[PDB]
């Protein structure tokens, strides 16, 4: 009845959570088939996945653009070929798409800069470990953060490196920063996978108590951001919401020719020591309501 | 297949949430029938309800003993007769029962005490408005509180009254306290219904900015504790969880002759300005996962 293609820039616990949220919302609509592919952080594979979804003539395309520039031509094709395109989370560099949904990455950066400036009482040295440079969240996470800390002449960005969203490059790059900078008061990590990597670099150099750690994503579950705050590894992290259900509702509104917003902006919030506990109690319950919905879906058919 | 009778002491938004969770959890077991009654805060009516559940031969009894003494023989009776009894939230005076489930009312009390002492920097006058004196949560919430504030020589409890769990008495009692006490630094309310009562008495006397208000329950939804924090009426409230799902799973474990603990202590946490936002984000997401279950359950 309706087939949807999800072209996803990568695969990890954040994507996993969004995917499952989409599929879970699918079963509330009669007919709809959702197919999902990961690009494993590679622009070619993501083209291949988009071309694949175009060959299969899917009714709608959901994509998160790995890097902005290289993927622009490829999304434009799907658009001129008449297929409706939903951009999630990451953006492209033109307006040739049907609808955008995501959280404001610039404002998150701004929030990160303000939180650090407040915590360091207006004075200190920050190092930044970014996501993949050409992706729109890494760009904006940096811009917003620079905008915020410009208002504090004694908060200084003294080093920056591209960690490609991952813990591996984060560790090496943080090693280089520690070696070259005796005074570091804060690490700004673009996600909660970069963050533990930098921390482990600091831990191992006997210097993790000299600085605060800030990340983005704030997922519940083992190995994720919330847990890192509760474990006193991260001082703060910002909710980067997956909202898989609202993504599918958008798809359905478009397909079923219901009205829709062309742009849906989602909110963030800071998560830290003061609020990590109540958040965990609540997400723990969410997990339970989820497996209830999965048990209840299995009993149908 | 199995019949469970639930003898609730009260009816209100807190009880209703637990009642809904219990019913929703029962949909997941085959042939489990749950009948829920409210005593309307009356011991005789609650005695009747248990007696009724006994007469129709329920397989298990869930009870929140309105007051502890009046309800002990009745519970002791249903137990010796061989019906398993689950005590929820409130307790009776003796140990003769199958299992208890609730949160730690004493430690909630202690947390309130610590929170007020910290917020007032170890100096100030507190008024306390208790739940129904003869109920165990009210005894325990007061006693935990005394334990905490005993460690601060400059914190005084200057007045105390039995607000009987409700806004009405709370508002009259606060009113009196305000007239006799020119300096009040904090109000300790035993629940999120007593608190807005105390608050309105203060607001109407032009004094709400002089003190902090601390409550218990911290429920989501219009007119409850989370909203009161969000709206800056309540400075803090503590989570007193309902977890009707856990309550019914405990019933099923006993009836299915599966292993179960006699004592189940559930989690509390403080809710205030610093966490109310992520709190409400999560509950708002929880609330629609419920509508997503009413839909699915209502397609079977
Ligand atoms: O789009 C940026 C987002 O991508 C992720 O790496 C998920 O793959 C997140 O950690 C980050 O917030
Ligand atoms: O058992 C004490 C609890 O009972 C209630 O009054 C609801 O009936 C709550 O407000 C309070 O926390
Ligand atoms: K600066
Ligand atoms: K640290
Ligand atoms: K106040």
């Amino acid at each position: 009845h309706f087939r949807i293609g999800v072209a996803q820039c990568s695969d990890d616990s954040w994507r996993h959570k969004m995917n499952d949220e989409i599929l879970r919302e699918a079963m509330f609509y009669n007919g709809v088939s959702v197919e999902i592919r990961s690009a494993g952080d590679d622009n070619s594979k993501q083209a291949e996945d988009v071309h694949y979804f175009m060959d299969e003539g899917v009714d709608l395309l959901i994509i998160s653009a790995n890097e902005a520039a290289p993927m622009t031509p490829i999304v434009e094709e799907a658009y001129q070929k008449g297929i409706p395109v939903i951009l999630v989370d990451r953006k492209i560099l033109s307006d040739k798409y049907t609808a955008y949904i995501g959280a404001d990455n610039y404002e998150i950066g701004r929030s990160v800069g303000n939180y650090i400036a407040s915590s360091l009482k207006g004075k200190g040295n920050i190092v930044e470990l970014t996501g993949l440079s050409g992706s729109t969240p890494a760009m904006e996470r940096h811009q917003g953060f620079m905008a915020a800390i410009s208002k504090f002449p004694d908060i200084k960005l003294i080093d920056k490196a591209d960690a490609a969203w991952e813990r591996g490059p984060a560790e090496i790059e943080m090693d280089s920063m520690l070696r070259r900078h005796p005074k570091i008061d804060a690490v700004y990590a673009h996600n909660d996978r970069i963050a533990p990597g930098a921390y482990q670099a600091a831990k191992m150099a006997g210097r993790e108590k000299e600085m605060i750690f800030v990340g983005i994503d704030a997922l519940p579950g083992k190995g994720n951001g919330l847990e890192l705050v509760l474990d006193s590894v991260l001082d703060a992290t910002f909710i980067y919401p997956t909202n898989g259900d609202k993504v599918l509702q958008l798809a359905m509104d478009i397909l079923e020719k219901k009205p829709y917003p062309k742009e849906t902006v989602m909110n963030t919030a800071v998560v830290d020591r003061t609020n990590a506990h109540v958040m965990q109690l609540q997400t723990t319950h969410i997990s339970e309501l989820d497996k209830k919905i999965e048990t209840l879906n299995g009993r149908i058919g």
